[PDB]
């Protein structure tokens, strides 16, 4: 019951093999280091809050998430969108630095994560649109299980 | 050490307002009565793969799926994706009678959710399109977590 706090990192990344949906959304549980990403065709709130929708179906709902101060995470839709479903929402401190290292750690091993499973496959460039969703999906598997 | 095993239960299910991508792939983890849904436009064996990626990154690997013995299941490619997984099929009994019902249990308590969760937000016909996203992502979670 003195366990970690129920509080998420969530990030955007551009991923050039992903294209043409390249903007990879990762969200970081720092609870318990679980990875969740979604890729997106355009950085938009509605891109964040889709992104979000799935993590919470599959991390349970978050007490806080800390996010930078991109504007598609505090536009005003976003900022409603969070308060419906109760969830905290921190941009933490103004010159922060550090603070967002996890979800950023995050960011730089899952494309190297999809690189590496990529070329495996034989894509040192672009890979292939009807491949990349499980690719996605596999790179998830590896960063979080096995 | 002397927990249940990872074994699955697979099917997939027709919801008309979640259409056009109606067919809703569903996997129950026995283990943990887990639940994960993705939508298809068709039942394909290819369908059947690209949940069972999703599933895998959000589950991690079972040991084993039991699925029936519907053809997008046992077709070659199927057979052939869980093999390069290590994950073991099995259809079961012939003339099983039981033996799918958690899965089946599961896929009337989603349907049910959907339909509340879409008229408690207007829609009592099909869903919108933009809108099943997160409803199905809502529906989910609702009957996962919260
Ligand atoms: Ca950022
Ligand atoms: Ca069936």
């Amino acid at each position: 019951g003195l366990g970690p706090l129920q509080i998420w990192q969530t990030d955007f990344t551009l991923e050039p093999r992903m294209a043409p949906r390249s903007w990879l959304a990762v969200t970081v549980d720092t609870a318990s280091s679980a990875i969740v990403v979604t890729q997106h065709g355009r950085v938009t709130s509605v891109a964040a809050q889709h992104h979000w929708a799935t993590a919470i179906a599959v991390l349970g709902r978050p007490k806080a998430i800390k996010t930078d101060n991109g504007s598609c995470f505090t536009s005003k839709s976003t900022r409603e969108w969070l308060a419906r479903w109760g969830i905290a929402h921190t941009t933490g401190i103004p010159g922060n630095s550090q603070g967002q290292a996890m979800v950023e750690r995050a960011n730089r091993l899952l494309k190297d994560k999809i690189r590496v499973l990529a070329e495996g496959d034989g894509f040192m460039k672009r890979i292939p649109t009807s491949k990349q969703g499980e690719l996605l999906a596999k790179a998830m598997y590896a960063l979080n299980h096995f």
